[PDB]
């Protein structure tokens, strides 16, 4: 089987590239983030636009969600990071502490610490109700790219420029396992399930890897990445796929058992710097950079 995602909304608004895009837990809500300052809410299944937030005094790198969808938290060039009430679209706290742009972000499960990684080189954890900087670590030699939490929260997986990702205990703070050629790794996350790591580099190659055996298992080409940190995902509300941006404007997926390209979306006018699988739905919501500036809404029957 493979999938039939069809292009449903296009969401223009953002007058900047659109760097982030993210669907609530509760599934009702797209969030977006832009070099252009802005974050904007849109609504998941009619793509009707819901609000805009403003605060940050440079662009936007990175905007992940808490759990219970009511917080938001944003990365920017203003070496920031904020956390937002959805509700209100008012900053709460501003997380101050890296000393330079901060390029990405997450809550984990429990939503009482939120992670970031900065072109500063290091990883900061945060506590969410105080706004304090709980630990810096000296995570890598470069910018970090990516930062997630695994499903338990016990776990961060870090990604740099430096060619390395690194997996942390988050309770201690020390470096638990270093997966290490090192083509920049421009993308990191855990997979569902938290046993997997999928992981981006700049050399059009995305790897799916047993990080406890430190071993690859899956490896995912024929895409275009070999210059922006490219956001991938797993889908796993229909067929088990592998989604990715590419830099030849078209989103890509994946078989992620056998590797094949099974679908490859067109309809950006740039470089797919996002995308974002819906948690229920075979919904995937995808942005791209400057000549672009759009989101885009697809859907599939499996
Ligand atoms: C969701 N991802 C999070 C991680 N991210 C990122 C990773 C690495 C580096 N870097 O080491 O250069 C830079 C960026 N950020 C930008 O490229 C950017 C910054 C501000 C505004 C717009 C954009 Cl697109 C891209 C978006």
């Amino acid at each position: 089987v493979k999938p039939n995602y069809a292009l449903k909304f296009t969401l223009a608004g953002h007058t900047k590239a659109v760097s982030s895009v993210k669907f609530s837990p509760n599934g009702e809500w797209l969030a977006s983030s832009s070099a252009d300052k802005l974050i904007k809410i849109w609504g998941a299944y009619d793509g009707k636009f819901e609000k805009t937030i403003s605060g940050h005094k440079l662009g936007i790198s990175d905007v992940a969600w808490s759990s219970d969808s009511n917080l938001l938290v944003s990365a920017s060039d203003d070496k920031t990071l904020k956390i937002w009430d959805v509700s209100s679209g008012k900053c709460l706290k501003t997380l101050k502490g890296h000393s330079n742009y901060v390029f990405c972000c997450n809550f984990n499960p429990q939503s009482n610490l939120i992670v970031s990684g900065s072109f500063d080189e290091s990883v900061r954890i945060w506590d969410v109700k105080t706004g304090k900087c709980l630990k810096t670590l000296p995570a890598h030699s470069d910018p970090v790219s990516a930062v997630h939490f695994n499903r338990d929260g016990s776990l961060i997986v870090s990604s740099s420029y430096d060619g390395l990702c690194r997996i942390w205990d988050t309770a201690s703070g020390q470096c638990l396992k270093t997966l290490i050629d090192n083509p920049p790794v421009s993308f990191v996350k855990f997979s569902p399930n938290g046993k997997y790591i999928l992981a981006a580099t700049l050399d059009n190659t995305l790897k799916l890897w047993d990080y406890s055996k430190g071993k690859c298992l899956k490896t995912y080409t024929g895409h275009k990445n070999e210059k922006y940190c490219i956001f991938a995902n797993f889908s796993v509300t229909g067929g088990k796929w592998i989604v990715s941006g590419s830099e030849d404007n078209l989103v890509y997926i994946w078989n992620l058992q056998t590797k094949e390209i099974v679908q490859k979306l067109q309809g950006h006018t740039d470089v797919v710097i996002s995308t974002a699988c819906h948690p229920t739905e075979n919904i995937i919501a995808s942005a791209a950079l400057e000549n672009d500036k759009t989101i885009k809404l697809w859907k599939s029957d499996c």
